[PDB]
């Protein structure tokens, strides 16, 4: 007999999604060198003097430069430091490496040496 017929027609809906990326600005700033050591041999002798610089730079110190220079302020094998930041630490170690008289910023007034110096007499 009589059967119910389809009403009209059913509709449908939907949505659409979008996205966007954005660039990130990242910059790095240059580093600042701390404290340098420099081995001065006053008379010129064996490289055992420069050996203090070698082990030191390999220990993780900034610059270790070796040259022959007449220090008129020293009269004995002397490892000099200044007390800026902690420069006393490196020369306190090297003074024992070389086996020399370790001294404060006293040669600083006498001659004015750069940073920390290791003076060896020969």
């Amino acid at each position: 007999g009589s059967s119910p017929n389809s009403e009209d027609d059913s509709s449908a809906i939907s949505t659409m999604t979008t996205t966007t990326a954005a660039p990130t600005s990242t910059s790095v700033k240059p580093a600042a060198p701390r404290a340098e050591v420099r081995v001065y041999n006053i008379s010129g002798t064996e490289g055992a003097a420069a050996r203090t610089a070698d082990r030191l730079k390999a220990a993780g110190f900034t610059v270790t430069d070796v040259g022959n220079l007449s220090l008129p302020d020293v009269a004995a094998t002397t490892v000099y430091y200044t007390e800026v930041e902690g420069e006393r630490a490196t020369a306190d170690a090297v003074g024992r490496t070389l086996g020399a008289a370790v001294e404060l910023r006293l040669p600083e007034l006498s001659d004015q040496p750069p940073g920390v110096i290791v003076v060896v007499t020969g």
